[PDB]
């Protein structure tokens, strides 16, 4: 797998920076930031070589989007399935929760292309709308998924909140193939990991794992408070929640911790390839 470069997601993360302040300083469902993010996602991926599909659907009283991509080619039976929510909640950017998690996987997708990679697996990538809504859009797109379609997905891998500014590394304890993809890959940078146990069955993950599909999954914390032995593993600040900006204004570009964003977009890219072979 490609190394993924730090600046590259960085970039995206400050398209959807100005997104948020040229359209009333938020990303959310119904609302013209969530639009315009999409409409910057979907570009960069018809310009790659992705066959992109907009799904809409209608939640409170508003129109919603998925953005799925697919990379042409691979076992039609066999698909790998990446994705992140690119909604924020109403007071702010978003750029913690989940800027990041939709920029590594918008900048994993950009590297298959400039790779010329060709998996055995076919890839299919996906940002949704309206989960903090309640997952509105990943349960839209499962629900509407025949039987057919559902059987051949391997995996689901979710990326949401992988940025945090007091960061921890925590890894979701669902399939347990995906979770060894993951372990491994931090236990050749000598990073440790945990189990994920704060945001438990809360993202998009938990609509695939409920009809049988096998995930898995990063993240970094959020309001819960960093303890004294995960500062001793990890660095930071003890006693201080792993997202201080958690829901708020203050998610902007200063709320990302590059190191985390960088390990988890490496992790990302590593698990695909390994998974797609
Ligand atoms: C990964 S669980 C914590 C994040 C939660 N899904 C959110 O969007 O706020
Ligand atoms: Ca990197
Ligand atoms: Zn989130
Ligand atoms: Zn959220």
């Amino acid at each position: 797998a490609p190394d993924i470069p730090l600046a590259n997601v960085k970039a995206h993360l400050t398209q959807l920076s100005t997104i948020a302040a040229n359209n009333g300083g938020n990303r959310a469902h119904g609302r013209p930031g969530y639009k315009a993010s999409v409409d910057y996602v979907k570009a960069k991926l018809d310009a790659a070589g992705y066959t992109t599909t907009l799904q809409q659907f209608t939640s409170g009283g508003a129109t919603g989007y998925n953005l799925i991509a697919n990379w042409p080619g691979g076992d039609p039976n066999k698909v790998l399935m990446a994705g992140a929510h690119l909604d924020s909640v109403s007071s702010g950017a978003g750029i913690n929760d989940n800027g990041s998690g939709s920029a590594a996987v918008l900048e994993t997708a950009l590297a298959v292309s400039r790779a010329g990679y060709q998996p055995d697996k076919h890839l299919r990538f996906a940002w949704w709308g309206a989960e903090e809504l309640g997952l509105i859009g990943s349960k839209f797109y499962v629900n509407n998924l025949p039987s057919a379609d559902r059987s051949k997905l391997a995996g689901y891998l979710n990326f949401d909140m992988i940025g945090s500014p007091n960061p921890g590394y925590f890894v979701y304890d669902d399939d347990p193939v995906i979770e060894k993809t993951f372990k491994n890959y931090f236990a050749g940078l000598n990073v440790p990991t945990e189990i994920e146990t704060e945001g438990d069955g809360r993202s998009d993950h938990a609509p695939f794992k409920n009809v049988g599909v096998p995930v898995g999954g990063l993240f970094t914390g959020a309001g819960y408070t960093k303890s004294a032995a995960q500062a001793q593993k990890w660095g930071g600040t003890a006693g201080q929640a792993f997202d201080r900006c958690y829901h708020s204004s203050c998610d902007s570009l200063s709320n990302i911790n590059d190191t985390a964003l960088d390990r988890n977009s490496d992790a990302a890219a590593h698990a695909i390839w390994t998974l797609s072979s």
